[PDB]
This record gives C-alpha cells, sequence and structure tokens, in this order.
C-alpha cells in the first residue's frame, strides 16, 4: 500500500498529562491555525494515493498533521508544550524538506508558520 498507517493518536504505554500551556495549544493556537486560509493542505495525514504523490513517504520518513495533532491534544497524548510544538515544527519542515522553496504548498507553510510562532512567543504560565 502506498499510504503508510498514519501516527499515532493514542499510545497506553506513553504517560499523559494536561497542562495550562496544552490546553491553550489547543484551543488558541491549533483552533487559530486551523480556521486560517493555508491550513487545508495539513488538517490530515498526507495521503499519498489521493495526492498523487507516490514518492512522498519514500522522502518523508516522520509525517505529521494538524489532524493528528488535534487528536494528541484532545487525547491528551502529550506529556509538555514542547512534545506538541516540535510536532508542529516537524509538519513545516517535512513541507520544506519534500517540497522546493517557492512552491505553492511551501508558500502556504511559510505563511502558516510565522502565525504558528507569534502565537507559541507567549504561553500561558
Ligand atoms: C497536490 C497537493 C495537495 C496538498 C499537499 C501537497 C500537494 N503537498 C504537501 O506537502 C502536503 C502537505 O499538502
Amino acid at each position: 500500500s502506498m499510504n503508510p498507517p498514519p501516527p499515532e493518536t493514542s499510545n497506553p504505554n506513553k504517560p499523559k498529562r494536561q497542562t495550562n500551556q496544552l490546553q491553550y495549544l489547543l484551543r488558541v493556537v491549533l483552533k487559530t491555525l486551523w480556521k486560517h486560509q493555508f491550513a487545508w493542505p495539513f488538517q490530515q495525514p498526507v495521503d499519498a494515493v489521493k495526492l498523487n504523490l507516490p514518492d512522498y513517504y519514500k522522502i518523508i520518513k516522520t509525517p505529521m498533521d494538524m489532524g493528528t495533532i488535534k487528536k494528541r491534544l484532545e487525547n491528551n497524548y502529550y506529556w509538555n508544550a514542547q512534545e506538541c510544538i516540535q510536532d508542529f515544527n516537524t509538519m513545516f519542515t517535512n513541507c520544506y524538506i519534500y517540497n522546493k522553496p517557492g512552491d505553492d504548498i511551501v508558500l502556504m507553510a511559510e505563511a502558516l508558520e510565522k502565525l504558528f510562532l507569534q502565537k507559541i512567543n507567549e504561553l500561558p504560565t
């Protein structure tokens, strides 16, 4: 099959936590980025079959997307904010790795990453 199984959104072995900052990442950061005009490519795992990108997972080995992150946050999958933020960053870097500078999808990611940075610049205490 061209698509791998999607990243886990739960894990019984992994310890959960809820924090003010993780709460913020879901209610404010994720759910605001979600509403951006450029959010749609990043709202679900890359479907290599659907998007006709047969080489995507030959290149990207740590896929990540906001749909996954959203479910992780809802499941309280994360231990801390940093874990969630590194997922966001993985998603953006994946886009820059797979695509070329100037590509439309890259312009989109660049715009979201800027907004993402603006919102995590200050987190609740
Ligand atoms: C055609 C197409 C649609 C959506 C897309 C892409 C390519 N390329 C990507 O890297 C992902 C994240 O988003």
